[PDB]
């Protein structure tokens, strides 16, 4: 039972890495996305 | 003591699926305002 | 055992919780860019 729970914690553990990742991966591109809106700003004034 | 446990990692499980639901979500909007910034340069260029 | 069980919990939540800030911050900033979208094509227009 406890190596059975300390299965379930790596795996959970795992899958936080992943979400982690994820999110990194979304914030790099919404920072291009803001710069992209900058400079289509910049030259609509 | 088990009971708990599992109940506690059912619950840790269930908002780690809420969490990819949220990130599958705002990936769906970020790749919609990707596409609105290359049309919108498409027409300034 | 069931003390380091429980303090486990605790720090996967823990970084649940912050996964779950990041990702409102997300939300946010991904909302001004929607907003800043909709005003340049409405210039464009």
């Amino acid at each position: 039972r406890m190596k059975q729970i300390e299965d379930k914690i790596e795996e959970i553990e795992s899958k936080q890495k992943k979400i982690e990742n994820e999110i990194a991966r979304i914030k790099k591109l919404l920072q291009l996305t803001v710069w992209g809106i900058k400079q289509l700003q910049a030259r609509i004034l």
